[PDB]
């Protein structure tokens, strides 16, 4: 890409949108989407994995969603600094056995310039759940503007 | 009525002593000196686990240093606001079954006006490592002021 706003250095406002559109794209579950955010050379590190460049970034989220299925994301804003977000998030997924989990995870970014992410640092852990236990619902896709937030849903 | 410093709101200063601390206290291995830096009512998801008040947190630290053995950590700032530090970390360890492994962590904090954490997100993931791989090597306890962090290590992967 050459250049996606929100830039930083970030608000708190501008912080929070940025999120929202990262989630917007991951909603979609479209690995060539989602990877346009990122820079050409983008380092990620997800979970024990490595990425190095937009290329296998993708060839990452493509073996990613033909795991996680039925997909649904919510992201929100921990704290932010300068051109790094640090972002709290869970979604909730169906193994291809039609085993129901819900994922909570930490991503930590930072962005160049042009708002693209040059670095992603994410952890994520899966919990096993029973079906009647999912708590995200709209149709797959975004988030709808009143679905209430991460920390909205007694997750905790 | 305890009071940890550094209090909240924290500084780019403040913030890298407040996670300083932290490591240190992680390092000691030790469940009730670790549990102190929480709230009494602290609140807690670490992985797939929840605990709910200081005594939940210790004790799952207690089944945690029981199963990660030659346990050694590194925490290091990535951003705060106001009473919240984000942070990332590695500990390297091996079971008791002789799996080494390089744990890589993203933990969000949030401090009460005393400086005790009110609730602890903690996200890790495990890779598996050889032992020639293991990149912490100092006395078992607080990382030397002269041991490189995060940040001069460099990204560390296989």
């Amino acid at each position: 890409a050459q250049v996606r706003p929100p830039l930083p250095p970030f608000t708190r406002e501008s912080a929070i949108e940025k999120i929202r559109l990262a989630e917007d794209g991951w909603n979609s579950r479209d690995p060539e989407r989602v990877s346009l955010a990122y820079t050409l050379d983008t380092q990620w590190r997800n979970r024990a994995e490595f990425a190095h460049n937009r290329e296998e970034a993708k060839a990452f989220l493509t073996r990613k969603w033909a795991k996680e299925l039925d997909y649904r994301l919510i992201k929100e804003l921990w704290a932010f600094t300068d051109n790094r977000i640090a972002v709290r998030y869970a979604y909730e997924w169906h193994d291809d056995s039609g085993n129901w989990f819900r994922s909570y995870g930490n991503e930590n970014w930072e962005f160049d310039e042009q708002g693209l992410m040059a670095r992603r640092f994410a952890c994520i852990n899966d919990m096993p759940i029973k079906a009647q236990e999912r708590k995200f619902h709209w149709p797959l896709g975004r988030r709808p503007d009143d679905h209430p937030g991460l920390s909205e849903l007694g997750l905790e």
